[PDB]
């Protein structure tokens, strides 16, 4: 069911990095990773939590639809793209933490906790502050657990409405061309060691879907582009994308 391919480690070491890529072939129900241990080690989800958070906010009516405007609160932050109005699409594109913090406050502890249990999401533990637990609280998720969750979302099998799942998958749209579609979400965890970057999502082909989840050590922000670059080098090696 699971195959370890350490030849992918070259893609990390050539960039003076360490990490894990996990791939799942939906047609064949077979998984592949360079590091079975790290594939099952649990990390803070950081901004990858914007996927479940969006689903919960939509299903409870905290977010009406993907056009609703969340007005900038007028507090200047160090990420320029955060100092503006956003909707669900742009808030996910730019990983706009303060918008999702407000979602979490309106969701509340009780409903957030139950919904994460219904999703079987990671360790399902929201210990910490309700507006930051995915950044510095007790919640943890592994790369293999990200894949399990994403497969449910792809098949509209999560315990929220079909509409909520369709909207979040629209908001995850990252890249599309004549060869593939990528729906994904980046993450960057810095408040708790080890600092890591995430990229989780899937690649849609004409006749198959390949789910992926990667994380990697991220001692400085200088290496953030490697999250997508390393993943795509693996995808290219496996002839999933040209």
């Amino acid at each position: 069911e699971w195959q370890e391919n350490k030849s992918w480690n070259a893609h990390f070491t050539e960039h003076k990095s360490q990490g894990v890529v996990v791939l799942w072939n939906e047609n064949k129900q077979q998984g592949f990773t360079n590091n079975l241990k790290r594939a099952n080690q649990a990390f803070l989800p950081a901004s990858t939590f914007k996927i479940p958070n969006s689903l919960i906010a939509l299903d409870l009516g905290v977010v009406k639809d993907e056009h609703q405007v969340f007005k900038w609160d007028g507090q200047t932050r160090d990420i320029a793209t955060w100092n503006r109005d956003h909707n669900l699409i742009t808030a996910m594109k730019y990983s706009v933490v303060p918008v999702y913090q407000e979602f979490a406050r309106q969701i509340g502890e009780a409903r957030m906790s139950k919904m994460l249990h219904a999703f079987d999401y990671g360790n399902e533990d929201i210990s910490g502050n309700v507006d930051s637990f995915w950044l510095d609280g007790g919640i943890r998720i592994s790369a293999t657990e990200q894949i399990s969750f994403l497969r449910k979302l792809y098949h509209n099998k999560l315990h929220v409405s079909e509409r909520s799942q369709r909207i979040v998958k629209q908001a995850m749209l990252t890249e599309a061309n004549g060869d593939y579609i990528i729906r994904a979400k980046t993450g960057y965890s810095t408040r708790i060691e080890p600092k890591i970057g995430w990229w989780v999502g899937w690649v849609e082909l004409d006749d198959n879907v390949w789910f992926f989840a990667m994380n990697m050590d991220m001692p400085t922000s200088d290496g953030l582009g490697l999250r997508q670059a390393i993943t795509k080098e693996v995808l290219k090696q496996e002839k999933i994308i040209p």
